[PDB]
């Protein structure tokens, strides 16, 4: 929907340790009832879910966060893993349409 | 000021041959009437300009803007070449304070 959406981000992968810096412009959005859900359904084993790291200050009046990916599940990987980000509205739990973000190999 | 207002960008180099895509989170800006302006004092010679590749499409809800950099003028240079990026307003040239830019030999 356009509640909660990712309009674009400026790094679509990222490697598997985490802690890089992305900038996401998003649609508006409340600084305090946010976060960023890297997620990946792990089929028959469930969903593995990181966050990404920020605080309301890195939300920018509302329409941007710029902030630092969670580490993958598996920080061995031998090729790249595929994931999904999409924003999360931490009250209601509602979600944005999910952007593919490619975990890659240290 | 706080009228025009580089918040942050996502680089802070680029490549000499330019059309690099840069994530720059500023003060509410109008999307028709403002441009990214890199340049750098001559001294003695006066001043180079270049200005951002973007359409008022790439501001994000006047708080953002996604654009590629300028070609620097010396596209040979054999070590980083400093600048300066400002917003600034079409209209009055109203300028932003501006934030340093290097740009690294290809």
């Amino acid at each position: 929907a356009s509640n909660l959406k990712i309009v674009r981000m400026d790094r679509t992968a990222g490697c598997v340790t985490g802690g890089e810096e992305i900038y996401l412009l998003c649609d508006k959005v409340q600084k305090d009832d946010i976060q960023i859900r890297f997620y990946e359904e792990e089929e028959n084993g469930g969903v593995w879910e990181g966050f990404g790291d920020f605080s309301p200050t890195d939300v920018h009046r509302q329409f941007a966060i710029v902030f630092k990916t969670p580490k993958y599940k598996d920080v061995n990987i031998t090729k790249p893993a595929s994931v999904f980000v999409q924003l999360r509205r931490k009250s209601d739990l509602e979600t944005s349409e999910p952007k593919p973000f490619l975990y890659y190999p240290e």
